[PDB]
């Protein structure tokens, strides 16, 4: 990393320790030239911006409710909801952004709901990919049989 | 009652009166712990058995929320959904059934909820008419186009 | 109470039973000249409009956090600010009314509050009585003078 | 780093990438256990001491987010907030305090905050040039006439 | 539905059979997880209220074993009660209550008892005719001579 | 105490702790003439002997859960529940000796529950004290007017 | 199943839920001919019934218990019975009774018993095989010799 | 000794006495916090060490309820069981080991559980003389044949 | 305070706060000539010095085991040895020193123990005060006679 | 025997081995779970009940441990000791105790205590002779003088 | 075993429990020919003596913490400082001794860390191995390029 | 600030002083509820960074005993530990870094460390010039063996 003093092109790491929850790893450094010590943190902090305008912090357990409730009267099961919230987040985490918006979450839910179940996956893009009229389900039907 | 600041089992209470309507009884209680007194109303309500064993009584605020948020990303107004609201619940009120739960209350939606949209319309009644398969959407959507 | 049927003036009480949790007590009640037996539910729940739209039960707790955010770097003991929580709802349950706005729980901490800092009061009271220029606040100033 | 996932308490790094910039660094690392991977940001972030012993890197979200909340109810556009926000930032990064406070933070608001609005300043600077006494208000209230 | 063993949340459906009366579908399922299988019943029973808003399935057992303990210590028979039994499941079925509780299962066993035994049906009697004075136990041995 | 190998009059307490439960404090005895030491035991247990005649602890929760139930419909608080408790367990205690039958742990329960409530009282001497017929029941009633 | 109102030889199923606990599954049905909506319950309740005349529910830690005191004094491990624990209540749900005697617990024990310890099993079926004089016991010693 | 009410630590002493045979004291306690009293005894009582390290008062209870459970299915009366027990108790007394454990109380059983019954004293006798194979067993039938 | 770069001779306090486990207070102060803001942290803590050479935090369960201990064998209750930890703890921080030596803790305890057991306080301060012959002993008892 | 490693119920035994002396056995055994193996060893040892009813191994390091607590601040080597230590082991493995508490322990010690010396032995000798009062300690401090 | 009383070459088992928290087998034995029994204790207990004279209990926990301070700045992951602790446990118990020194532990623990880290490794034996002058850290780190 | 004793969360403050020196402040508090009065001293002390977040008072204790545990087995006396401290402070407070973290003041004690030892130096400085590998000691003991 630059040295933030002289911005020399490399500098070294003397020290490195775990934070105690583990979410972040605080590390000093030093640079070569002007041996100068400098303290950087690295986190793998994610944050959804809710359609109010407040940003929070990621959950699964929230992504696994809304799966659930959408997926009422099918038969689906508890470790199947969990995989789907698991792959949910590892494709959401995938993309390095920091902060996302949670029509991007929902666009991600669509993928393996899919593979879940159909009538979930029908009456859930029917909200996250804006259905306007009857004709938007009835190509939506025709892609699923075509996949 | 268990009191509301201190959690004290017993309440006593101070004074009763019945409304000019007659369906419900106002009390002023006192806990005898903290002397801090509250209020109490106590109306025969409707109640409805939810999906589990649990009766929770009737709510015209459940409801309306319930559709708004089917019918959110659509050119639904309020006064709309009050409309509908105020139907569904005189149509549970005037049919008195004997046992009822909160499937039959969404079902007494989807009449009404066909007339205001067909997307939010199609939604909700994908739950209550329990739909399995794909053809069973496009039956509805043919209904829809019948109607 | 009336009775829901024949609409009798009085009805008399054969069973009552306070709830496992406590909040509401649940009565069965028999007409005396029908002989009809129909029950009742009486509860003491509160409700708060959020701006949002959103209703959410009354919390104590977040109104001694707010009052203890507004008095930041003031000196306020714990004990103070829990017996503000209990006015504050012990005066808004005084009212009856099931829901209320989160403006009047503002307006009902304005008068402890007052009582408890006058620095917390005046920039409480500068965002729950809409001042607009400096001449609105120099007037309080004044009203506490006076009080 | 603990695992996001399965909160395993090492994780191995699959790669490293220097940005062009050169003050981040960009890893990807994966679980031992979950073989779930992820990704991890590191950055010479400026930090501020709270209230408390607690370090907190700093945002512009939170000071936007904080005057926002005591800009309400006036007619402060957002854009004004952002240039606040941008001018507050400016001013502490260039004057490289030795430890820099939350205090300094909140001292550095009221300069910028002076010229967006009058309410929104009194009520911010309430608390940070720690109003003792009504008189206090008074004085600040003359020296914005003033200016 | 979760295993009895192990308290797996879902549970497969290895087979189901119709019983010849109808009222009745037998299932044999079989856990996932521990490969143990075990047996279910479904029926249409009749629920009653109780006093609390939980639901309990009818039973007789239940209705002897309350009667039997108020009529211990007299000369009852236990073929009495279970012709008393009998007589109050089948009265209770026949009545077709729109909302059974287990009040009127209380009071369908007065009848009943009155005829078994005087002492029982007296100690019985005190609780669902909702006793409040001595004077009233009186009236009730003065029906019990004329009866 | 007489020592156990010479019986002598009296004997030298060397020892004594309470156990870590509470329940006995444990001595050593030292004989002043034959200068020999042994062991003593001190407790406090009780217990009741079923009608079916397994001996078990004596507990207060279990006399508060009868009176509670003998209670059901009476306006008795939970306080006066305990104190009931409290009282019978007291008078148990009193009479020395280490094991009861219920049925005196009932006859003592009578006394208590006559000033608690008249006809929670006639329902359970009804019981524990073997009324036959209505007459013996009147005469109660008639006792219950004198005192 | 069958209509309860109508006795339709089939029914259709338009909502099922697992209770909270996970003992049984609620659902509702639909009679395709006179659209009637009746509840039904599916439960995997078992009961065992005490010499004493009372019923309570099946626990695998008694049986282990009761196996475990039976084996006193012979190399037998936790492991060892809790399988047994496991095998014997598989083997009592396979009949489909939701309740049976004790007497038939102790039979089916006597099965895995042998399996386990000669000498347990011998003391076990001494009490649950009725030996009545010092033949059976010889008798008992040459089947296990036999098999 | 703790207070059998509100389990205070310590407690006082109203009075003791010593008893005629001289082998008890028995003394009035008092709670000094709750002010209720109660009694308890004192004496010399002989203990056995069980199987673990604790050691346990005598109690000629416990022995005839273990051997009347293994006479369960067996014609032996009460009153042989009384003098079963009485004989041990007078066994264990008489002999004065330097230390008692209950092995040692479960053998001296055995010798007038001979005379009593066959069935029950080869199954108290499998235990206590360690029973590790069929055919020691066999020896105690022909044991028991010869006497 | 002064202030730490122009040793100004006060200093006023702008900010203040009560740490979250509550033994500090963190203040920011700021001095009125040069204004410069410094942070200042204001501690109750209290350390012994273990005869090993370790300083620990101080702890009044230790005091009270040891006084428990060296009161072996004599009438002593919880609620005095809880009195006594206090009033040695009170003792000990009203001297205002950060560290001291256990010998000195010794010391404090020899003062309440006197008055709470004459035996114990005798067998402590022959450890604490150094006795060395049996004149030093009888010396003490003739001072506790004098006291 | 639990494994200590992992906590497992139950450990097989690879191999046993008997001491030339006898008086001891030696195992090794293994963890079916983890595999790891480790050592026990068993051993006839003289047990001596504590102050509670807890029995401990006789240990000769806790007898030292306690005397030279005693013996602190006071011109005793350790070759003294142990000797006293060595001394103590032989008397109360000589006399043969039918039942040996920790009492008649500290009674051994105080004989060859009273030569090693005097003031240490007056601490020691103040619990375990019961010292009551200050003339108590008089009369031992006149026969230290005598002896 | 050799029986305590007249040192018979060996002894019958009679009677064996393993201890509730597990650590000692608690075993009843009974001499062939004197017919006497005679209770042994097998415990796996081990100590480690402090540098200060005092023993107490093995702790993997320590030894973990010591290793992972030794590994401070190195890429040490917490499974292998587990399994690392679990090998220095049972290397430890393997030679058979109830109690040893820190430096054995030191000793046993320089095996498993030199694979594990040769830094810590080199850093840990220069305590554990004493050396005296740069001679011995050259002679160390060729030992390392030779192994 | 919370009380030492009971743990209230206010305490107020009975008295101030401002010491000669000018650097600390005295106060003596006393508790509201148990008015058990205690001390506290507020300093402008020297924070450093631990390799956490969290922020600790400068101690040139821990410096000693840190550089103490490195220094055991070496011919080192206290006077030269108590003079390395002296300075690794005193080089601290002059260089009046911006934000002092412990990794730069276990960087100040190298240099006076090199002087007093080598082996302590070489282990000491192993750890803070962040050694990788082995030819890193190998240079370190060339430089030793130059200086
Ligand atoms: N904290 C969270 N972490 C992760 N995903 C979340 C979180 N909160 C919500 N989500 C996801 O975002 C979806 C919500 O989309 P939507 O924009 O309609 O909701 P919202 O605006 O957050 O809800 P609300 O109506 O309560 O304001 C959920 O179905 C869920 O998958
Ligand atoms: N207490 C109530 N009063 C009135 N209407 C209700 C009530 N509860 C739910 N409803 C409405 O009736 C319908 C019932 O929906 P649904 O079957 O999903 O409810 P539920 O029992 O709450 O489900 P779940 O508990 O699984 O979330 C919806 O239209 C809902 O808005
Ligand atoms: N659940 C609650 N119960 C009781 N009082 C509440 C609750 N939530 C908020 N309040 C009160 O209402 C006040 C909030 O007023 P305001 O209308 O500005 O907030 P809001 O709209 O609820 O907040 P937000 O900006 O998070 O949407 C708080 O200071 C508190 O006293
Ligand atoms: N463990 C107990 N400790 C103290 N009192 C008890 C206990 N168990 C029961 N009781 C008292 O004894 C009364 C029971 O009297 P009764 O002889 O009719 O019952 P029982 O024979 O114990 O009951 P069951 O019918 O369950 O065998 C209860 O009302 C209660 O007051
Ligand atoms: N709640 C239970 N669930 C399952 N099995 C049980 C339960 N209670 C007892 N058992 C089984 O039944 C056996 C008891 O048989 P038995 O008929 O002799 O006892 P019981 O009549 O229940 O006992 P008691 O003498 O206490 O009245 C136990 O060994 C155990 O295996
Ligand atoms: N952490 C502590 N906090 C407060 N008081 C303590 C603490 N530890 C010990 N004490 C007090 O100091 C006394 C100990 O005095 P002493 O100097 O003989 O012990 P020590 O040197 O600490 O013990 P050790 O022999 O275990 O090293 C105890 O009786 C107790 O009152
Ligand atoms: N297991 C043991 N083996 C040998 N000697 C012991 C043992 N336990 C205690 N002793 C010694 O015997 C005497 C008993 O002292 P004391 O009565 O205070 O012990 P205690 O039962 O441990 O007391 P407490 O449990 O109340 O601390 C002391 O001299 C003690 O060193
Ligand atoms: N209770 C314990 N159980 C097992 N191993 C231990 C225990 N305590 C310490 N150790 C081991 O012994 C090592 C300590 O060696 P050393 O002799 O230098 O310490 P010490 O004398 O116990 O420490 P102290 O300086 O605190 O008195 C630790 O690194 C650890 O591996
Ligand atoms: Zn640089
Ligand atoms: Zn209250
Ligand atoms: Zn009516
Ligand atoms: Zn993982
Ligand atoms: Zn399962
Ligand atoms: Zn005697
Ligand atoms: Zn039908
Ligand atoms: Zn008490
Ligand atoms: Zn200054
Ligand atoms: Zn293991
Ligand atoms: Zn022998
Ligand atoms: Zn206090």
């Amino acid at each position: 990393m630059h040295c933030p003093f002289c911005r020399h092109p490399d500098s070294r790491v003397v020290d490195s320790r775990t934070t105690d929850d583990g979410t972040s790893i605080r590390r000093r450094r030093q640079c070569p030239d002007c041996s100068r010590r400098f303290t950087t943190v690295e986190t793998c902090s994610l944050m959804v911006v809710k359609r109010s305008g407040v940003t929070e912090p990621f959950s699964r357990t929230k992504v696994i409710n809304g799966v659930r409730k959408a997926c009422q009267g099918r038969p689906v099961t508890e470790d199947a909801l969990a995989q789907l919230g698991q792959r949910v987040e590892e494709a959401v985490r995938a993309t390095g952004s920091a902060e996302l918006t949670t029509h991007d979450v929902g666009l991600a839910i669509l993928g393996p709901l899919q593979e879940l179940d159909l009538v979930a996956y029908l009456r859930f893009a029917s909200v996250y990919r804006a259905f306007d009229s009857l004709e938007d389900f009835e190509a939506a039907i025709a892609e699923l049989r075509e996949t």
